[PDB]
Order: structure tokens, then sequence, then C-alpha cells
């Protein structure tokens, strides 16, 4: 049954994951390619045991393919789809951000990946743009599901209380409530990964009064930077999604329902 392709080659190093490095592996006979996330279990031999069970639950056009894992030894293989696009995270240029209608594909697509995520009830908690990668035809699939955790079981919601995440990116109420609900916290991040693609930087350290940048939003001046750089239409917008108060924080249905969600901006891509 057709010999050697089973065997791939690791051609480069195309990254680091929350749990481990990342190869790309090309197929000796198809000359498929695939990423490989491998991770030495010399450090945590469960995390990522997590992380390979999420995966295992997801099935969708805007989430990295998960296409199987295998154990040698003390070293732990994960096959993902490989996204020749590279990290989001490359393509925002520092203290400018990228096109707005590129920027509304790629929220449009973002929210795609989370709604299905919320949907199946799992919760990313880390969602930036080194973690949301481009495919060829530069469509966003989330990836790095090692920080991420099920919120609802059996139709239940459990309340989140473990800190988790990157400050810039983190909801403030990881920061000062010792519970909190999953969604909003994944809503806040996404809103802080549009404010970057808009305006080519993150507007503070961490959401908390301390931070004076912080302070400033909550006191609505937008006259200063990041925000005006940003549209007056998705600028509406995030000030639905950064919302200090998680309960009063638009919720997904509702950002699909926003102006500038709806927006027409982006032409279809060029055919020939
Ligand atoms: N953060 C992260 N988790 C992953 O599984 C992951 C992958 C694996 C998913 N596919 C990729 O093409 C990829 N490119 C780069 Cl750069 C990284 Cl790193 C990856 N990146």
């Amino acid at each position: 049954a057709v010999p050697f392709v089973e065997d791939w080659d690791l051609v480069q190093t195309l990254g680091e994951g929350a749990y481990g490095e990342v190869q790309l592996a090309v197929n000796r006979v198809t000359e498929e390619a695939v990423a490989v996330k491998i991770v030495d279990m010399k450090r945590c031999p469960e995390n990522i045991k997590k992380e390979i069970c999420i995966n295992k639950m997801l099935n969708h056009e805007n989430v990295v393919k998960f296409y199987g894992h295998r154990r040698e030894g003390n070293i732990q293989y994960l096959f993902l789809e490989y996204c020749s696009g590279g990290e989001l995270f490359d393509r925002i240029e520092p203290d400018i951000g990228m096109p707005e209608p590129d920027a509304q594909r790629f929220f449009h697509q973002l929210m795609a990946g989370v709604v299905y995520l919320h949907g199946i009830g799992i919760t990313h908690r880390d969602i930036k743009p080194e973690n949301l990668l481009l495919d060829e035809r530069d469509n966003l699939k989330i990836s790095d599901f090692g920080l991420a955790t099920v919120f609802r079981y059996n139709n239940r919601e459990r309340l989140l209380n473990k800190m988790c995440g990157t400050l810039p990116y983190v909801a403030p109420e990881l920061l000062k409530r010792r519970e909190f609900h999953a969604e909003p916290v994944d809503v806040w991040s996404c809103g802080i990964v549009l404010t970057a693609m808009l305006a080519g930087e993150l507007p503070w350290d961490q959401p908390s009064d301390s931070c004076q940048e912080y302070s400033d939003w909550k006191e609505k001046k937008t006259y200063l930077n990041p925000w005006k750089k940003i549209d007056s239409a998705p600028l509406a917008l995030l000030h639905k999604i950064l919302v200090e108060n998680p309960s009063a924080r638009i919720t997904i249905p509702d950002i699909k329902k926003d102006r500038w969600y709806n927006k027409p901006l982006k032409k279809g891509a060029k055919r020939p």
C-alpha cells in the first residue's frame, strides 16, 4: 500500500506554540506539506494531552485542522494544517495596521472561528495575532489550543477563574474578579486584535486603572492614539467590545449586527 507514504521530511522551523516547536513537514511521496508541533514532554506531559484532546473535538474552516498525533518516547507530535500565509501578526504594520477592508475580512473570519468554538463550549483564552494564522488564500485560522478549555458541558456553563492569556489582550475582569464567564473574555481579545489590525499598536500594557492609556479609554479620550487612527464606524464597534463590565460587553450575535461589521468594503479576491 504505497510505500514511504507515511514518511515526512522536516524542512524548516515555522515557529513556536504555547507548548512546543512547530516544523514544516513535507511528505516524501506526495510532497503534501503539514505543520508538525513537536513537544518534549520532559516538561509537562498533561498540558499537551489536553491540547491534543481539544483539537480532536474541532472541525472548522477557520480553525487550524488537526490531522493526528504520535508519541515517540518522551516526544509528542501533533500533525496540523500548514498555513503558508504565516501569522496575522506579520501582516500588521507597526503603528499603521492594515487596510480596513482586510482587517474587516480577517475579523469576519476570526468571528466565524470563535462562534464555532464557543458553540461547542470551548474557549481559546489566548487570542492574539501570533495565534491567528493565514493559509495560502489569506484565510484566517485560529491556532494553538494549549491554553484552551471547556466552559460548557452538558449544557451547563462553568465559570472560569484561572488567570490565563497575554496581558495586552486579556479582559479586565481576569485582573479584578475571582470568577468570570468565558465567552466575553474571548470577545475582548478579539477586540484588541481588531485594534491592532486597524492601528498597528496595542492600546495598553494591561486593562487596569493603573494603566493610563486604559483609564484614558474609559474616559473616552479617542482623540488620542491608537483610536484617532481608527475610523468612526469600526471605532463604534470597538466602543461596544472594549467595555469593562463583561455583562454589558457586546456578544458575538450582536457584533454580527454591527454597522461596521456589515459594511461593504472588501472586493473578492481578483480573478483572471
Ligand atoms: N501558535 C501555534 N500553534 C500551532 O499549532 C502553530 C502552528 C501549527 C499550525 N500551522 C502552521 O502553519 C503554523 N505556523 C506557524 Cl509560524 C506556527 Cl507556530 C504554526 N502555531
